[PDB]
């Protein structure tokens, strides 16, 4: 039987599902450690690998990319879990290797690929403490090209009064996502700062794992795909909205939590965001 992860319900996705909105024809790129395309609960449409030693984007030797992807789009069937936008066209853009790290040149190559291939939404569940003119340029171009770019804020917790949001999440053109629990409390690990935009469920998130498995993971990596999946539902309902309108709708209809430095605008509510 299929189980709906708490997080899907928390952001109110099922309401859209009920209306017949599930992300059909929205192209979402998971820029991460690849997606196990053999998983029975996922449907990968395409993708590319930018990791020199791991040329197949459909082999995930880490498990991270597959987990992120099931949050976005685990199929609606009688098995496993359920994604935020279960009918989306899922693309595996492999930029992290088996050890979960990757070079900036690879990540950037992957963003460039996503622009060229007309992805609607990009999910980046990754981040580093330092930026680069090339990294900024690539996210900026995606957004100028009409792509919704979503990134995990980071897992750096609090540090005095400084921002601990990593890159590319720190860039204004990107939506930086922090993590809450099932009670709406900020996860202690969730990165903080003025660049934080929204929150999403990121503690003990059940999703798909390679080799027809399921398991839980915690991190702002798990929070970001709820937002990416949410932008896919919105576009399925309003195919003519610009990335700008999608973003404003998500930000403008959150459930407000505590201070914006810790919670940004609050927890997204896709039901409200979809109008
Ligand atoms: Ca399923
Ligand atoms: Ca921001
Ligand atoms: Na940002």
């Amino acid at each position: 039987a299929q189980s709906v992860p708490y997080g899907v319900s928390q952001i109110k996705a099922p309401a859209l599902h009920s209306q017949g909105y599930c992300g059909s024809n929205v192209k979402v790129a998971v820029i991460d450690s690849g997606i196990d395309s053999s998983h029975p609960d996922l449907k990968v449409a395409g993708g590319a690998s930018f990791v020199p030693s791991e040329t197949n984007p459909f082999q995930d030797n880490n498990s991270h990319g597959t987990h992120v992807a099931g949050t976005v789009a685990a199929l609606n069937n009688s098995i496993g879990v359920l994604g935020v936008a279960p009918c989306a066209s899922l693309y595996a853009v492999k930029v992290l290797g088996a050890d979960g790290s990757g070079q900036y040149s690879w990540i950037i190559n992957g963003i460039e690929w996503a622009i060229a291939n007309n992805m609607d939404v990009i999910n980046m569940s990754l981040g580093g403490p330092s930026g680069s003119a090339a990294l900024k340029a690539a996210v900026d171009k995606a957004v100028a090209s009409g792509v919704v770019v979503v990134a995990a804020a980071g897992n750096e917790g609090t540090s005095g009064s400084s921002s601990t949001v990593g890159y590319p999440a720190k860039y204004p053109s990107v939506i930086a996502v922090g993590a809450v629990d099932s009670s709406n409390q900020r996860a202690s690990f969730s990165s903080v700062g003025p660049e934080l935009d929204v929150m999403a469920p990121g503690v003990s998130i059940q999703s798909t794992l390679p080799g027809n498995k399921y398991g839980a993971k915690s991190g702002t990596s798990m929070a970001s795909p709820h937002v990416a999946g949410a932008a896919a539902l919105i576009l399925s309902k309003h195919p003519n909205w610009t990335n700008t309108q999608v973003r404003s709708s998500l930000e403008n209809t959150t459930t407000k939590l505590g201070d914006s430095f810790y919670y940004g605008k609050g927890l997204i509510n896709v039901q409200a965001a979809a109008q």
